[PDB]
């Protein structure tokens, strides 16, 4: 019966003519560099007569042993966060360069690349050293994959350099960015003694009778707008393949100090749970007589026999078992509060708790919490302490114990986007992109970001206008092209940020609009490597 | 720097250049994300949204994403959304032109096509904000906050991006979406005012797509696979697909039919959707009634219930079954009781018994003086995913010679209606496989037979999905660039048909799951030709 | 409507908006399963594939019926049980072998295939250590697992398929001893299990009925592996004439041990999971609540009563122990040398008890046992991967295993054949320097694992190996780029030298034997003139 279901020319899908390729030989080449210092710059010169092509740059980084006292840990993906800039240049000048946060953005979907850059509990959990000669973190090496457009189709897209001298340059962020630390930590010494120790590897190709043809290249150019200004403009846009827009926070009006940090565990729930844990130290107190050692502005109340404390309309159920007879259960009813006028709405972190149950330990003399019912969110965990106690706040603001406040952590991670530590909250309410002075694209919802995430299979997308839907390398990229006489040589982005009540500390986080334009360049090989901005 | 060992190993042959490419110039186009509001009709009385795409400068399109605004939910009761709510709103999608339907899919088959796309799934609505069962306490309590979800209508026009795009230059395309009843996409208890909710709820859709404006487009015809689904009669282990002339694939699976029930269940895990999560939720709900600490016999259980005091050694023997219960810090005036027949089923008056209490072996915990409740520490049990998937109706069916549901009234109050339209198998995780043998017949000849789900193994293996189906794939030829390889269900030897026969596993007449009715679903992908002569038109290959 | 600015912004050109749908070869695929012949020393299954209507095949999937396991004791299956059953696979024709792979290399090839791994057996039903209580109690239910025998014939689906038109193909599978795939305690009757156990396999594949097939030759990579002698940091691969890649890794050798370990996490295979199972097993003896000094421990044990202070000092190391709700007639004791190792008396000591910082918990009056709340410790993956044998080694001047007899009874034999490194997660990297010589000249040397970094990076796998990849050319459509021999200059061999990093002679892990593994992928030419044959390229 099958013989029934089975004249004309047909393409063979059961055999292929195995073509003989170019004769080449690859080699993983590692090379130490020159480190020079203001900011730290590593330079790697690649000049070898027998290296014909290269791609897949990996910068390795040896992190020191960290000994002393205080709490200290590394930002996630520390390797990528070390990099402020990378430039690939020849004797004819720059071939390609990228900003560190955009390199991170391009590799943010490479899970293996991310893990190699430094993502472990050994690196990213906040360790604590107890003696001035105690070891906080052990020495370690991380690997940063410098993704470049020369890796896209491997040998085909490789950087050709036969009889050219190419120099890879890495500018490093201040070590302050890649470190999360306590006050007790001697950052002053650390900053002083720490140096970047880098080494650049690449896959080099020795090619016999190489046939060089020109190619095309995309270079992301980044523009940051002014603080709290909701627009940014990219000039000299003649051949752009895509345009991405995102917001980033500006923490310069603060001390960059936050109450809680989860460590290696970076899920939204983890960020929340760590916060709740730090708050719970002061939120529920078991003591003999009214608790001591809180600001006078604190309003710590004894829990009634019903177990319910009413903070305005908010009811909080607190039940601790095995409390000593001489002790009572107290609730800090305004652990953190913010208000801009005396007759305003008030943001009170204690009101975000509904139920706190646990058990007192006679042996260890502390409370062990069992079930916490609350409505703490990712934003609460991302509020700089400074904002709780800003001049705008008519209250004291920070009513924590000094013991709690001491454990606050400085975080200066340079790649934060949004207003929360997970980039969860979307604060762009409307988006308008103008090419010249005409509106090119507008949206009320984040449909450009939905398509971004959808089209790239990523959970970390951005509002992105992609103009190239053409397979890269085998075709000249499709671009939005400029008319210079009509004035269309600029891309202006303007947003309308989403509105919220002025009595939330997060309202006072300063915002910066980031616009990234991918310009098309042509890579030429007449008398060395050279690039040319398509116009 | 390059080792000299390499330099030596490196004349007279033609070689392909593998270090450079000749960049071809592509068709001149410009893409644009276009969104569209639509026309809403509640006559079909189902709700239907229609979107017309007619623009001279839109030459081609692909990647349809339908957005949906979910409202604020205020009131009293427990309420939540099924996971991937957006996909569960869709009962049907049709893409049609002036010459008629070009492509249409059933809502459940769109979902099946998108199950390995985790991003498409997250976008459709998957969060603890959306899918955890929230509770309102006052008639003005907010249960759910308003939200927008985006559902990716995967089409054959997305497969090869611009190449597979639907060309429509000089045609008017209409996308029509039929919506399932909102009852399907909602999980709620009895306290919730669904009657009002259902009345006030409206679907608010908006269709986006990637539009392509092409200069001097050179249009060529292509081919399209259309999934056609057939559902067999209730509890019948056969289904037949007719008019099969050019099938690229054939998929088989089962669905439960809960129409003989109220669709109410004892427990639901919420956002956490792991098999372990479904079980843990169930055990948690039972434990409220399974072990009681009271002064004197517990009260407010049916007279049918058999609550026993736990002996000093901790062991209650329920027939052949032993259950170890030890609760710490019990008051002196109180005792520890075990509900020994929380849920039980039997078909004859003194025969075998399926009794949920007997599936626990160990229960330990500590009584809390402050909260006047027991906190469990470790539960050893043998509850499975099937137990968590039994409609309550079946516990109290006429077929049951016992009372059946001997839980407290308080427990029964927390039961939840679940009407998710895309359930497969007989449990909520589609874990239990009830097909023992599968046969596909074209006429009297067998085309394929299997004892294990090796067709599903190949399915998941070849498509990198952890959620596959028993699938006979006939086309292994690269799509879009080749005409798909198809099987024909003959034409001359009578009718042109594929009939599927399965052998269901045999199950106990005293387990409730026996009475969950099952339906066999067969899905056939027919090959169609998409022609663009004088507008877009399709033709079933025959 | 396209926004107005776009419509304004818009030579030979390639069409990217329609394509010429070509008519492919006329074929018909069929999922074929095949029971085989079973042969026994080693267990061998054979499958012959000869059919008038099967022209080509690819995607071999081996089925495995696991029996019901009834009886008493603790028993479980290694993760990816299906892959761990396979000791060798060979595909051969009347002209001889076409392709063959060792079980561990097939596994390595699929280790980033999450579905293939899941299909082979990765579940709590399979990989959690269940316990049987009655001689007729069910420990494990019957189950089927599916093993994807990835071959070079799957790279490009129909294009790379093995053509067998008018040939008899034989797939042969050699099975490891079932001892390898099972994790069990002493109470389990392995003796009966092993006698009654049989491998029940079935080979499936995708077959193609092809009308007028036009066969052309192809190329194939065959992974050949060389294992070095125990603890030897060199190995050599001879007759290297056209290699596409070269990989190096380490394995432990547990022949000096009974293959018994104190703890196993079960299905939960995260490194933290391994540690928690260990710490959990230790805590049974580590903190004891009894009326008067604990009983039933070796006389060698040093159990001390915990002071009212709560701090017990074991040499420089302090251990804070506080258990709530301890009965009045009972005290809290700390076992201060649960496991200890030393090679000389009055020397350094490796003491597992000194690795705990804090132990808090609460005693249960109802169940007469302690429930631990918080453990501060520094147990690491290595501690969890030490054979019990090594604690009670002749090298040890101490007793070593001062655990209760109850504890020691619960220890589990593990004989998983694909363990890498010296710890159960391959976490510790013990190669400090790597040198590869082609002939006698140095081809590659590295001081960090940059070759592994690149391996993982280029293959999107988090389980890579130090690997020298020579072929960066797309498979199937091109002849693979190879490193080529100069047999004339002696350059027909690949020699690997490592410098293992050394460890403290007072840690038990120093005494775990290690083996160097080298895997060479040789290029062969597949021709189909008068049946299928392969030919080793000798450029
Ligand atoms: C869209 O870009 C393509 C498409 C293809 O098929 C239509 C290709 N096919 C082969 C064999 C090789 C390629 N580089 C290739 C690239």
């Amino acid at each position: 019966t099958i013989i029934n279901s089975l004249s004309i020319k047909r393409s063979n899908v059961f055999a292929v003519d195995s073509q003989i390729p170019t004769l080449y030989m690859p080699q993983y080449i590692s090379l130490s560099g020159v480190m020079t210092n203001n900011q730290a710059i590593a330079s790697f010169e690649i000049r070898d007569q027998y290296i014909t092509a290269l791609n897949h740059l990996v910068l390795s980084l040896e992190l020191p042993e960290v000994k002393g006292m205080g709490r200290f840990g590394y930002v996630p993906y520390v390797g990528y966060k070390c990099i402020n800039h990378v430039s690939i240049s020849s004797c004819n000048g720059v071939i390609w360069e990228i900003e560190g946060e955009e390199l991170y953005n391009n590799c943010i979907n490479n899970t293996i690349a991310l893990k190699h850059s430094g993502y472990s509990s050994e690196l990213n959990d906040i360790s604590i050293g107890l003696t001035p000669n105690d070891t906080i973190k052990e020495p370690s090496t991380v690997y940063v994959y410098i993704k470049t457009p020369f890796d896209v189709e491997d040998t085909f897209s490789s950087l050709k350099l036969s009889d050219s001298k190419i120099t890879v340059t890495v500018t490093f962020n201040p070590v302050s960015d890649i470190v999360i630390r306590d006050s007790s930590f001697d950052f002053e010494t650390f900053n002083k003694e720490f140096v970047y120790v880098p080494e650049l590897s690449f896959i080099g190709y020795m090619v016999k009778n190489v046939q060089i043809k020109p190619s095309f290249i995309e270079k992301p150019r980044r523009v940051i707008g002014q603080i709290n200004q909701p627009t940014a403009t990219v000039t000299e846009v003649h051949a752009a393949t895509s345009l991405s827009v995102y917001t980033k926070p500006y923490y310069g009006n603060t001390d960059n100090k936050f109450i809680s940090y989860p460590g290696y565990s970076q899920d939204e729930k983890d960020y929340i749970d760590a916060y709740v844990s730090r708050l719970l130290d002061d939120l529920v107190i078991v003591s003999d007589g009214p608790p001591t050692g809180y600001p006078e502005s604190a309003e710590i109340v004894e829990v009634p026999e019903d177990g319910i404390v009413s903070i305005q309309d908010a009811d909080v159920y607190v039940k601790i078992d095995n409390v000593p007879d001489n002790m009572s259960v107290y609730l800090h009813t305004n652990l953190l509060m913010f208000g801009t006028r005396k007759n305003s709405f008030i943001y009170n972190i204690s009101k975000k708790f509904s139920a706190i149950t646990g058990t007192y330990s006679d042996a260890t003399k502390r409370t062990i919490f069992a079930h916490i019912s609350h409505s703490i969110n990712i934003i609460d965990t991302s509020i700089p302490v400074s904002l709780w106690t800003s001049q705008r706040n008519v209250y004291n603001g920070d009513n924590r114990s000094a013991e709690s406040k001491a454990k606050d952590l400085f975080i200066n991670d340079p790649f934060i986007k949004g207003i929360d530590f997970k980039n969860k909250t979307d604060i762009i309410s409307r988006l308008e992109v103008r090419f010249g002075n005409d509106v090119l694209y507008s949206e009320n919802g984040p449909i450009s970001r939905i398509y971004n995430e959808l089209l790239t299979k990523s959970n970390n997308g951005t509002r992105t206008l992609t103009f190239n839907f053409t397979p890269k390398i085998f075709f000249r990229p499709t671009t939005i092209t400029a008319n210079v006489s009509r004035g269309k040589d600029k891309l202006s982005v303007r947003v309308v940020y989403s509105t919220m009540d002025v009595n939330h500390p997060i309202y006072y986080v300063q915002k910066q609009l980031v616009v990234v334009c991918n310009d098309l360049y042509k890579v030429s090989y007449d008398q060395g490597v050279s690039i040319t901005k398509i116009m």
